[PDB]
């Protein structure tokens, strides 16, 4: 509650933004000329008001769309069918309960196809509408002004909810995924870091959350480009999807990372004096990987280029000694005496599988240099210093 | 559309029961006793229907009970405040925005904590009826007035949804979570041959879904406790979870073959010449662990106790001609002449990985047999024919 406002204190003016929202909203409609008419429907903006408050500017903007789209298409159905139903003078009601099946049949069905989940909240606003502008004007016709009436207090309190959300300490999407990419980056050589020393022995979170972090990230892209140019980000189409690019190309590394720490729950396990024989040449691969990481982290979130200098010499000259250390020492893997218990020479072959992802994850680890290239090319990158 | 219904005739039930309960709301709307007040609310009631169907009944009942337990909530308080605000007579209006302030700050900032993440539906109501029954009581008193009809109107959409949805082709999700393990069961044997085939060639959906379900056979078992007993499943308290953990001990198995997949990408690989000689020993675990794996899934459909037979004979002396098989063959792993390029000896090195990963598959397979053994202890399966 109060430590968890006090760690992010972006959660405490989002309330009070709501809150000032709806303030005014019920303040205008306190006080407000004795109109007779609208004072039986004027709380629909204080409820249109906590319907369409987000949390940022482009799901806010997205969402309005699809439920503008939903509302109307519904309304224009609705009228047309309560037009065409007067034809049926003596069947008039048994129209509309026959329009209200199909119509609810239909909406139903295909809001179940599995491509269309992530819009499950604009298939409700249009049955909503379909129902209740059929059944509110059967009584007394009154079926086009029971919506204008209707959808002007809904644009009044769409519209004082955009400006308090825009004008007012809004909060970006884009800068969330810029930042993400960055955690992602640091989470990765961390449990890398933590893999390699806690096998060398006498790291979880990591690896997981740069595994299983893709929908959020298109989500966010998603948000991303209703977004209109605000600070850094200068551009009429910033190229959002470059950074979901360098993320999958890491997401690719992260696999090895994730093989790695399994290795460490095996059931089949080597002995420990078998291990610190090759203590030096796995601990300098694991530094100099993570100081790689870390150094392409830090120049992703200041927005730099690349400089002259190659970045992948020394983890490359790691890996190369420690392939000729397991070659001076294959003699400890295998066992020459059956050459033409099992459980020894299994624990006996489970180092081998270590070090080669070692050197597998060494080997992958260029294609997110090269991501990073392209997308530093794409954006106008600073030269660095 | 078509094509999906053909496929999937459930989804087409659904969507006419829906309309067949819209169809009877709007009836007793369209023929109701001439009424001075409740004509002008009766649409309070086809909407809750809209609002409150779901797919299965736990769901519908869990749901349900959360939605009330908010809007009551709400409108307690709503009638609390409303008789507070009589002593400040001077400023009521005032009083009143005052507290919707207080209340929209307090109300959005209790949904925003992550352990709240899967509850947004019902902190929405609670706004909803608060606003609602403040501002629409604030003209003429009538504050306990305007609660107990709508609440009536929505008692009785929620009674026909109900009705409909539990007397007519039900959906339980405990057939789903016993259908689910069922296919995650028969997915990882599939996988499993596919990659020893595609490694031994002169799989991917298996494992992915059978490692990304945890969340859904946590959910469908938060909606199987509210279920009361029916068919086979007939107790009290069923044991629900025993399944759950057979799914974890399942998962555990198919994370090293997402790894034994994982190293058919690899950049670097071994010459096809010398993968050959290991062809037969390596054909021969992957048989065995499919029809091991079926067998397990078939025992588990059908709710029958394991026989007296080990079923994990065969598996084990595959295995131990494999590990024979890599002794006898080792000089062709690595290099003796350097014993006291790096891309060769890498590559001759990376077979071994996949062996040691067969082998450890095969010696994590007997939790869940263990597994499964406590779940038919748990409940009552029938003994074998
Ligand atoms: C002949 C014709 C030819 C064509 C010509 C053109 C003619 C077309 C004319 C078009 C005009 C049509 C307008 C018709 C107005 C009728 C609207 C009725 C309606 O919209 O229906 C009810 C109504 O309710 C009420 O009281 C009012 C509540 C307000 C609704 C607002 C919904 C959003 C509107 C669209 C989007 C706006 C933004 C667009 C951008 C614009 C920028 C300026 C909906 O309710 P709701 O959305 O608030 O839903 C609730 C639910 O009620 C809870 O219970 C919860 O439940 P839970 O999920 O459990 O938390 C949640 O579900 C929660 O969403
Ligand atoms: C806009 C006015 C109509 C609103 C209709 C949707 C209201 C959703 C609230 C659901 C409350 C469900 C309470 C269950 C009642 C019961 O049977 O005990
Ligand atoms: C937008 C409409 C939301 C639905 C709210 C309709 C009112 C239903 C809830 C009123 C119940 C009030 C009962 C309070 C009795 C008490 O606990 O003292």
């Amino acid at each position: 509650a109060w430590e968890m406002g006090v760690s992010d204190p972006r959660k405490i003016v989002f309330s009070a933004k709501i809150g000032l929202a709806l303030t005014i909203v019920a303040l205008l409609i306190f006080y407000q000329e004795p109109n007779p008419d609208l004072s039986r429907y004027s709380v629909w903006a204080i409820l249109t008001v906590v319907v369409v408050f987000e949390f940022t500017i482009g799901a806010t903007l997205s969402k309005g769309f699809n439920r503008a789209l939903g509302t109307l298409s519904a309304g224009g159905l609705a009228l047309g069918m309560a037009e065409l139903s007067t034809l049926f003078g003596d069947w008039e009601e048994i129209f509309c309960t026959l329009s209200i099946f199909c119509i609810g049949f239909l909406a139903t069905f295909m809001k179940l196809y599995p491509s269309m989940k992530a819009y499950e909240y604009g298939f409700r606003v249009f049955l909503l509408t379909y129902c209740y502008i059929l059944i509110s004007g059967f009584r007394t016709g009154q079926f086009i002004e029971v919506a204008i009436s209707r959808f002007l207090l809904i644009a009044l309190g769409a519209g004082v909810s955009l400006g308090v959300n825009m004008f007012i300490y809004p909060i970006w999407a884009g800068e969330d995924l810029h930042n993400l990419v960055v955690k992602n980056f640091m989470n990765v050589a961390t449990s890398l870091e933590g893999c390699v020393n806690g096998y060398l022995r006498c790291v979880y979170k990591g690896y997981r959350s740069a595994v299983e972090s893709t929908s959020q990230e298109e989500s966010l892209m998603s948000f991303a480009i209703w977004e209109p140019p605000h600070g850094p980000y200068k551009s009429f189409n910033y190229p959002w999807k470059n950074y979901v690019k360098l993320s999958g190309a890491l997401k690719h590394c992260a696999f090895t990372v994730m093989a790695l720490h399994g290795c460490i729950l095996s059931e089949i396990q080597a002995p420990e004096e078998r291990r610190q024989v090759f203590r030096q040449e796995l601990q300098r691969v694991g530094v100099e990987g993570a100081k790689l990481l870390r150094e392409l982290g830090e120049k992703v979130k200041k927005m730099e280029k690349l400089g002259p200098v190659d970045l992948l010499f020394e983890v490359h000259l790691a890996a190369e000694e420690l392939q000729h250390k397991i070659d001076k020492k294959s003699y400890l893997l295998v066992n020459s005496e059956c050459w033409e218990k099992t459980y020894e020479s299994a624990s006996a072959l489970s180092l081998a599988t270590f070090a080669s992802l070692l050197i597998e994850f060494v080997a992958r680890l260029q294609n997110v240099v090269d991501a990073f290239k392209e997308l530093s090319q794409k954006a106008n990158f600073k030269e660095p210093e």
